[PDB]
């Protein structure tokens, strides 16, 4: 049984799928990075409670984008909205803010998650991002523009494991060779390794994503 | 294209494909009226803006669940968020309070509906609703519970017509206690396809809107495909 609740995990378990506008596709720093990729790194705050760090390799292993992921937890509350599991298993749609790190050649981001709780108040999780290529060619880096995402989660019927099923699509606003690689639907894998509190498990997930119209599908099943 | 935003007709585009638990059959109302339906009437106030009136007839035709709807819009602001096309294309998460309306042998519901907006504030929808039903058959009035949402809305690249793609999941929620609890709830062991159809006047501008897909009240999701017929 996963120690956290899944929403909790889904900013964690690829936005190179994001629909970039074709008056923005200059900004796709994401796209441009490919197939070498970038890592991603985050510090998830939840406020009045833990916080996560996570180091995550993005890039494409052949036909399929791979997103490997190490996240840390610590100095989660016992009776706190995260391991008291009172957060409702929904994502409510977030601005995830985009601007250039001009001394890595990346981008960093910042946004701050609403989890909702089970007696109707708000869990906040703030989200500090930065991106960094890992290839040698030229990257896009952006203007400051946003992410506006949607997201479902549900159940697979005939799954029997603890599992989360996702469906994201992902817009860019507010304002490469990389991106021909995202001209159709792609393939996913995603492995995290996981440690809340000491909890050790994982998650894997796989799905597809298609660039075009910013969706995201994925089945993520944990073990522990 | 449509006259307001496609978030603004969501609700008004069939509650009972929501997911009622197995401790809470006794209070799906929705069932219960089929296969006869039930009349949906709603009122739906835009915070400083225009009013949508709805009456709709949701029942069998065949094998299909028909959501029938009559949609008069009025007294909106033509640089206001909704004949301006300022709002988000996505729909936040609601609970949907429900309760008897023993004087109307139905149920009646409040909520209020938040659209994003693209300056960042909120447009608040205030909705009241009034579900009757059709047939004489007995119907389940419920206990005061709710029911939880999630709704993502997309496009289809190959439709060049003014559309919306959703997928919906509908939980019900808010009863603690613990086979079919109506004859209209064996309507619902599969998965039903939907029509809807929509005629609207909003302002004295005419619109109408055709949806078609599936519902699967065993968990909750609704799957369809909305597009302008006018």
């Amino acid at each position: 049984k996963l120690p956290v609740p899944w929403p909790t995990l889904v900013t964690t378990l690829v936005q190179c799928f994001s629909r970039y506008p074709d008056h923005m596709k200059r900004h796709d720093f994401f796209k441009s990075a490919m197939p070498e990729g970038y890592v991603q790194e985050r510090t998830i705050s939840f406020k009045d409670d833990g916080k996560y760090k996570t180091r995550a390799v993005v890039k494409f292993e052949g036909d399929t984008l791979v997103n490997r992921i190490e996240l840390k937890g610590t100095d989660f509350k016992e009776d706190g909205n995260i391991l008291g599991h009172k957060l409702e298993y929904n994502f409510n749609s977030h601005n995830v803010y985009i601007t250039a790190d001009k001394q890595k050649n990346g981008i960093k981001a910042n946004f701050t998650v609403r989890h909702n709780v089970e007696d109707g108040s708000v869990q906040l999780a703030d989200h500090y991002q930065q991106n960094t290529p890992i290839g040698d060619g030229p990257v896009l880096l952006p203007d400051n523009h946003y992410l506006s995402t949607q997201t479902v989660l549900s159940k697979d019927p005939n799954e029997k494991r603890d599992h989360m099923v996702l469906l994201e699509f992902v817009t860019a606003a507010g304002i490469s060779q990389g991106e021909e690689l995202f001209t159709g639907v792609v393939p996913i894998l995603v492995e995290l390794d996981g440690d809340v509190n000491g909890h050790k498990f994982s998650v894997r997930g796989e799905g597809e994503g298609d660039a075009t119209i910013g969706k995201l599908t994925l089945k993520f099943i944990s073990t522990t």
